[PDB]
């Protein structure tokens, strides 16, 4: 039944980037797979935990919208094998190669991302690092939520304010996730990273912390539905108790999706 993979089966190839606690590669193991290696030399008990944690979460996820966990390896190095997705992460599409999607497609990307988050939360899984970087578009039409290195049961532009100013011990909640999703909604509807005009990172944390800065919602493109812009605002609420839980968030996007194509 177990998911550990025998030493030598996984064939590591190209290095393609990084992920939480590791280095991501494209590999081969019964086909193409993404591999995240949690070290070079010998494992810290720091790393040893984040590994056991992450695998322990992935193996609780079986959904079309969550990146498929396939196996893990310790023996050469700590490594996490998942399926592989041709075509890059939502971030790359939006801010690097500046793919211009149609509104129906953007909403759909939103509807899937929503779908998967609902899944995770229904399983008491908190992602704590949702961001268009970890949202992967497989075969260009299917959304996979990736990288659970920080999930439980670095990048600030998605952090809710309650997270940005550390108090108390536990800022992370289902709602801190919603807010992150709120920003990728913003990305989707604006094709832009928020606070793009401010070139100081530390100001942006301070200001979003103290509630002086918020995403500028007038940047949403004209053919974005009013219901979407309205839902976006709801998720980006500064007070966390005023934000919608994903079941409600899902129903909202599905509704406005059905009354769109006309
Ligand atoms: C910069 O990253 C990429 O370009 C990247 O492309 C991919 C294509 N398919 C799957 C995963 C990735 C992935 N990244 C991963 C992120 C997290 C991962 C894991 N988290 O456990 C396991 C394999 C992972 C790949």
């Amino acid at each position: 039944d177990d998911w550990e993979i025998p030493d030598g089966q996984i064939t590591v190839g190209q290095r393609i980037g990084s992920g939480s606690f590791g280095t991501v590669y494209k590999g081969k193991w019964h086909g193409d797979v993404a591999v995240k290696m949690l070290n070079v030399t010998a494992p810290t008990p720091q790393q040893l935990q984040a590994f056991k944690n992450e695998v322990g979460v992935l193996r609780k996820t079986r959904h079309v919208n969550i990146l498929l966990f396939m196996g893990y390896s310790t023996k050469p190095q700590l490594a996490i094998v998942t399926q592989w997705c041709e075509g890059s992460s939502l971030y790359h599409h939006l801010h690097i190669i500046e793919t211009k999607f149609e509104m129906i497609k953007l909403i759909d990307i939103a509807r899937q991302t929503a779908q998967g988050m609902d899944y995770l939360h229904a399983k008491s899984i908190i992602h704590r690092d949702l961001k268009s970087n970890n949202i992967f578009l497989h075969e260009d039409l299917t959304v996979k939520i990736g990288d659970f290195g920080l999930a439980t049961v670095g990048s600030i532009l998605w952090m809710a304010p309650e997270v940005i100013r550390m108090q108390d011990k536990n800022p992370y909640s289902f709602q801190s996730d919603v807010y992150a999703f709120g920003i990728v909604l913003y990305e989707l509807m604006t094709g832009q990273l928020p606070y793009s005009n401010i070139n100081n990172r530390d100001q942006i944390i301070f200001m979003v912390g103290r509630g002086y800065l918020s995403p500028d919602l007038s940047k949403v493109r004209s053919n974005c539905p009013k219901a979407m812009k309205r839902l976006m605002a709801e998720c980006l609420k500064k007070k966390r108790d005023e934000r919608p839980l994903f079941p409600q968030i899902l129903a909202s996007i599905e509704l406005l999706a059905r009354s769109l194509p006309k």
